[PDB]
């Protein structure tokens, strides 16, 4: 069966405990809350249900909260009506909120609009319909020369392509919905619109006082001041969400997949899981195929190395969400087939690479994980195994993140008391499991006389 | 500047002496002439306006010839007015080409319809909006079960998947496009629906016994067929055409990557050119710029070591033909950047790779190649060099055709009569071509006495 | 400090308890006791010294028994005088033991000299001094050409060229000091002139009638016959000695290079230990220094990979065995110091080649192994570690025997009941040897829920 | 046949045209004349009886000339009597010629002993048998300890371990001697004693001064200093011999072999000519067959690498001459045999090794060079090819000093005036040879539009 793991964001149409079981039978292994929209009962009752397939049918699955997180956008038009606006018009964005708008002005939500920008800049509208180069900032004002033709609706988003925006890290919703999070015991927070690194130290110290300091935090790389200080934010965050939809307004088009590679790439060699998001399948909201050009992304995003591919509106709200997760499934089954292992310091990796080459001389078909924390099995996971990994924790919370890693099986137990009993179990869970069969090598890699977190033993076994 | 190719397909809207010479600017190196559509003196016209720019320019273009190829399509209406199909309804196919269609039944123009169908077989009828089983056959009938609801208008395309048809390798108007195509000199022809090598031998004598021996063909890839007799179709062809969007018909959509991927690598290993097509910037035909997911899809297909990708629509017919050329070239010079060698017997392929082997370790940053029919040029660009490959020739064909080739920037010359000469003239050559300079280390490859075609000397310069 | 050992043969300047602490300090590891001279008195208290001296020191070294073996002499001369035989006379070989010889008639100890000789054999007498070919065989002679002339003394030995002789495994003699060996508890018994695999057998079984069984017996490789039968005999044995001296008179003179080559790798492969022996410092019985040809000839079996190394008259009988012996630990010294790992299918050779090359890349100075019978500590040291491997064992007899094997320091310990244990005591046994120190990495290898003999683990640790 | 070449030392039981003609037939390639003894008609004769041989069986040999060098040697003692020196004793050594010897003083030859030798310093005299420590110098005496009984002689050689001594570069003798050889054209010079390289540039200015600059000049590299400097000495030299005999008493015993292969393995990565010399068949001078420790020290250093090994006593006086040189090419080509390619940045070096591993991976039996001092050749065979090399000169000079290169077959030809005429006539000359048949692959190397001495192309062609 397929390694890679699929995120599903649950709506209307999917939220069903019976949809749900629909849903993980044909490949969904992590549910996305996205907080763009909801209340909290009805996000609270989608982890019941969820929870609820779960305990009924022994199924493990985790559960991500994505945040909205803060946004520049218009507001108000005259009479609610769109407003035709015209290359080579002047064009004035101003930060007085009550300002109704129309041709020549409209206001923005943020009041740094004027301080983040200067002359020669870019303003781009609506998903980057419409383009403006700003001439001039006075008061509360940014003059603009429009660049093509458009129509400007009301509360339409607004990019800056290639400026440090002074947002918060945090809108003050996206505070209570952490919390929230925090109360639900959430799997994972995928963090919106993370600039730097103390945007990711925030949200840390924000879970930490709501009792989640146990909750991975996935960095969503979304512009360009994203991208310069990525390695900070990865070093910073447990793993990151690669938005290519927001990329291709942000950043010169022929970059995004290269930053979507270099982001994988890096992700990897960090031991850190890594989302493929946005951009996916969205031709089958509508429609109960995908588009060749769309699942030729998808499988380019697994041989790139992702861990996982998510779905959005087309599990959500469309109108063939299961069709979509079984295509999705179906891709990756098809392309995780034929990915090979990447055999290219420190005690933890020299044992894990090992281990690693070890299983594939061997034709090993699982490779069996100690692990608290679930870094073990990451480490694991970094060189590409053929061979499947069976990962042992006595953490819930492990457990159900490690649902969202490559290749990984995670299997709570009753804890382990020494190295021998970890070889006896982890056989009799590796048989128990299906994974492997009688006579099957199995490498099994621990911690033996050290802190976790710290792999130092490889141990090989016939079953 | 990029190594990759592009191949614009040239219609109304580029076909000027004016626009021509901008979109060489821009990056064109070879022009398609879609013969689907247009007569004779409009091609034609084409033609001489390319020949036009490039003498007074002395920039070198190729030109491809894509025939319209043989097709299964519906036939008329009852009032020329669409018909709504209802999933489950029974709809029947006839080959009677006298009969107008309704809600119930419609004729298609191929009398083999009956013939190559079996009952369970699918029909697709308009680039497969509408799916129908085949429950019956019988005299002129193909009784059929709709899948799925659709509206089906007049002249519409028809897909068997996964069914042989014994369509003539050539339509009667193929011919005499072929003619046409030797008549003009085109230095290629795309021949559609290639299905086994039966059909390119066909092609092959059509062309011979109208003086084009020297054409290149270029097989399109399009359906299953074609893809199962994939090896015996590269051996007698020259080159492949990947027609993506057929396949994404025809084949398991999560296929369509892999036989991309396959078909590019075959042909790399064979030193016959590829190119990729459909389905790349179709959004430019409205658009100013592509969407992501099209740039990505491009880049991809770099990566996958494609020798040239193909314009459409975008820049026949399109409304922004310059931005797609432009974008083009810079997607392709983005990511040749990144590509680096494979330098993984025949004493061509030994000393091919031993030279640009040679070259990567002296920092060359050219290998000068003799060359009559283009095969030592293609022998080298085999092991993707980073080096430029100066392809020197007196035959005007090859100099033409070898534009296509990743890398190559080829040269004719007047007749060189010895190996010293080739290297008196090629380090000349070298420094005039600006792609060399002084102190510079240049690798150069030809055949000493031996027949045309054979490569067994390598030889490093200093300019 | 050295990784090959040396064995030193012991003898009346040798024997005191004082002289063999020193030769231990200089080097020495095993005591050979050649059973071609003393009798049971004289062995016994050599025995006795030497476990006096490692119980006072406590030093570990092995003894080492070394069978005179069968063999094939001339007799008894007229007047005890020394004959001169002619180039091209004729002169008879009788196996009647009654026949005084004479210049042109000798007799044989061997009564089956007629049975396996043919005409057209070489007869060589007195270690290749004088060579004859035989003529003719009748009745109880042997009627050969004297190939070159030489002087005939009393009591000389025969060797046969390329011959397969019948002589028994063992001499009479040879049974009894077998039994003593037994009685005597030594750790080795080298076999003189084993030919074939049958003779291997015919030892171990005799030993194991007198409780040898686990006594490792090396197999001393003499002429082409056991040459032949090279394979099936190490498979036999439990090591080699390769006879230098007596293949020279055996074989053509440029075979016994490439011979000690092959027959030293092989043993690698088999983990299987293998001595160098004879004409190594001989020059040293009369003088204080080797020659330079000597000091050579032992430096390159050292970098052919033997275990070890022996020291013979010198060591036993010499002016000067100390200083042999340290010139000898000089030469291991300084020519082990250069050589690299040889890191090149059973799970066993999968986990101690990965160990050792963990040890490598993290610069491990030790590899701490249990093993029972040796096994284990040879499989690692097959592989030329440069780390020292401390074999800890519960087995006297095994902790005796690894003395003999490069690199390799044995510890008897206290049984360990559980792999955690192991890497507890081990760690602490680490510090303790010097070997290693705080901070030092040190890889540990043992078996985990296996039988006896299976390597499958391999874990590594800090100070 | 053998790739390693063999130096004879020719003297009175060698110099007629008979031996030489069945020395050259039994693998001799160079004639080593020791200038030692003889005096110049007898050294004419024998360079004329070569040359004679040479021309009549059109076969190609070398001539070296052997400088004595200069010496430290013990005179003459009363009566001609030899006197036994006691460890312990006081002995004194003084430069006063005019001083007869006993057992407690004796005059040496060089007038610098008092100056070179410091307190504390070894003295050694006949070879290393007596050894002397200096406890003080005054005057024109060297006061010593004996530190060894031995018995001293008249004229015996002096040896001073690690000390740098002032000898003169050359005798008086030796400049006579050099002249004589370019008088009669030899083909190198060995230089006996170099320790530094302002020695070989002596030798070079003494040359040049009688027409011998063409004269390649082998330091003979005989004690601690030479070592020393021995990057130095190969810089300034055409080659090396490694004078093994010497070293053994030079330096520590131990090091002897590794500073043969050091020494071996930079002259090959140098592209210069290396000899193995004295103390290889000595036992030969009066045995008709080496000794098994001989014949593996001959073969070990032509594992080394060396380009030839050098009879000395046992060719040029010994008993059985023929014999010697026989067994030698015997031990040679069965050396030869099992040695394999290595393959491991300038334009020669980089050409040269893709020449041999195109070789080897095309199955070439013969690599064809063109070269005019010998370089290019000298060049392929750096990477011990499997093929044989055909080096083509115009420069007899080259042509016979080729004769000492590993694997190197020399033909003098009418000079090549382009690339393809090199490619026409070395395919020719590769089937006149006898190297290479019909339908065999051959690889050829040669300079196309550089000056001589530099190597660019390489070609490969079918016979």
């Amino acid at each position: 069966m397929k390694k890679t793991k699929i995120v599903c964001t649950i709506g209307p149409k999917t939220e069903s405990e019976e949809m749900l079981a629909k849903m993980l039978d044909a490949g969904m292994n992590v549910m996305r809350l996205n907080f763009s929209h909801g209340d909290y009962a009805e996000h609270g009752q989608r982890i019941q249900n969820l929870r609820n397939v779960m305990s009924k049918t022994g199924k493990t699955a985790a559960i991500l909260l994505d945040t909205k997180g803060p946004e520049i956008r218009t507001m108000k038009l005259e009479g609610g009506n769109d407003v035709s606006l015209k290359a080579g018009q002047t064009f004035t964005f101003t930060t007085d909120k009550s300002v109704i708008g129309n041709s020549e002005m409209v206001a923005v939500t943020y009041e740094g609009f004027t301080t983040d920008l200067s002359v020669g800049n870019t303003v781009l509208v609506d998903d980057g319909l419409i383009g403006m180069e700003v001439t001039a900032i006075e008061g509360n004002k940014v003059i603009c020369k429009v660049l093509n033709n458009g129509d400007l609706g009301e509360n339409k988003g607004v990019n800056l392509p290639g400026v440090s925006i002074a947002l918060p890290a945090l809108a003050e919703k996206d505070k209570q919905d952490l919390i929230f999070g925090c109360e639900q015991g959430v799997d994972f927070v995928a963090a919106s619109f993370i600039r730097k690194r103390s945007d990711v130290i925030e949200i840390r110290e924000h879970l930490k006082a709501h009792g989640g300091e146990n909750i991975h935090i996935i960095s969503k790389i979304e512009n360009q001041e994203g991208l310069n200080n990525f390695d900070e934010i990865l070093e910073a965050s447990d793993g990151i969400m690669v938005a290519r939809g927001d990329l291709g307004v942000e950043i010169p088009v022929e970059e995004v997949i290269f930053a979507q590679k270099m982001m994988i790439e890096k992700c990897i060699r960090a031991r850190k899981v890594v989302i493929t998001a946005t951009q996916m399948l969205d031709s089958m909201i509508k429609n109960p195929r995908p588009t060749r050009a769309e699942a030729g992304d998808v499988a380019n995003a697994i041989l790139d190395g992702t861990d996982a591919v998510m779905l959005s509106g087309e599990s959500a709200k469309g109108k063939y969400p299961l069709e979509a997760v079984s295509i999705m499934a179906t891709i990756c089954e098809r392309t995780d087939r034929v990915m090979n292992s990447r055999l290219e310091l420190r005690i933890t990796e020299a044992v894990c690479r090992g281990a690693v080459e070890t299983a594939e001389k061997l034709d090993a078909p699982l490779i069996v994980v100690a692990t608290q924390g679930g870094k073990s099995a990451r480490a694991v996971r970094k060189y590409f195994p053929d061979a499947t990994i069976l990962a042992l924790t006595t953490n819930e919370k492990t457990a159900h993140q490690l649902v969202l890693s490559k290749g990984v099986v995670p299997q709570l137990v009753k804890e382990i008391t020494s190295t021998d009993d970890f070889y006896r179990l982890g056989k009799e869970l590796a048989l128990q499991s299906g994974l492997a069969h009688k006579g099957d090598v199995v490498v099994m890699v621990s911690g033996a006389l050290v802190p976790s977190g710290t792999i130092n033993t490889a141990s090989v076994h016939v079953l």
